[PDB]
């Protein structure tokens, strides 16, 4: 799984160790081994929600399975709560797009997962 | 809806007003209240298009519905035109990828839209 | 096609001309004309892979066709190898997501590729 967070929160407001926390929490939440979890946090972005520059985040979770209606509700409660708390973003200014990737469409280590 | 623009045009070339203007135009094009519209502009990128470093942009519009070939022509005429003019980019060096998201695959406010 | 590379390798570690090289390599591998290929490299990123901040990359290739199980294996061998060598990244710390785009879902020049 790959989790990306783009945010207008500045880098100094991003806790050191957020990427480790996300890695461990995503391992637990998805049941996928930590070895396969990648995280990418992009602070200082020029972004708006509702046309305003108040703190916001646009995120994505890509995974080969472990994605779907009920699971994504759970993920959204976990990850909106964690980002809202850690980055001080209102949860109604966070989107998370979920992507169920086919194993044939993910390259890694010079091959694909198919 | 979520609109993302990645460009090699510098930050000083991005009008302060542009994210508000994009919000207004996307609200007209989609009918959605600003509350649901997110815009993300990423200037100063290392990019090429046709193997050249001339000004370009790579963009995405994610929307729950309201996506398809006919409708995307309307979005493309609107958004290519506006970005070309505001960012001083030739319209033939702008791509916009459209993504029709399932409501179950968009997290917001601690839940999903499903 | 569009190829994006996000990496924690610093900008100084990106060899000059890598985006030209990627353009050429993608052109030959996909059979798409270079004129339609865009490349975006995003260095200095805050990233982890397996919970470690060692060099890694997360990439995407979007293309109208030329995507599929066998093709993607060929692209992955080529692009993992090239990025590993150029950016000094272990191949087991690179993901590449592939996306087969409908022509109707790619806007370009004020229209779409389905209409061009």
């Amino acid at each position: 799984p790959m989790f990306t967070v783009n945010t207008n929160v500045p880098r100094a407001s991003v806790p050191e160790g957020l990427l480790s926390e996300l890695t461990q929490q995503l391992a637990q939440a998805t049941g996928k081994p930590a070895q396969y979890i990648a995280v990418h946090v992009v602070p200082d972005q020029l972004m708006t929600f509702s046309g305003s520059s108040d703190p916001c985040a646009l995120c994505s979770l890509h995974s080969i399975g472990k994605i779907g209606g009920a699971q994504n509700r759970t993920y959204s409660k976990l990850l909106c709560g964690l980002l809202a708390d850690r980055l001080h973003i209102s949860p109604d200014r966070i989107y998370i797009n979920y992507y169920d990737m086919s194993a044939a469409n993910v390259g890694w280590n010079g091959s694909t997962f198919a």
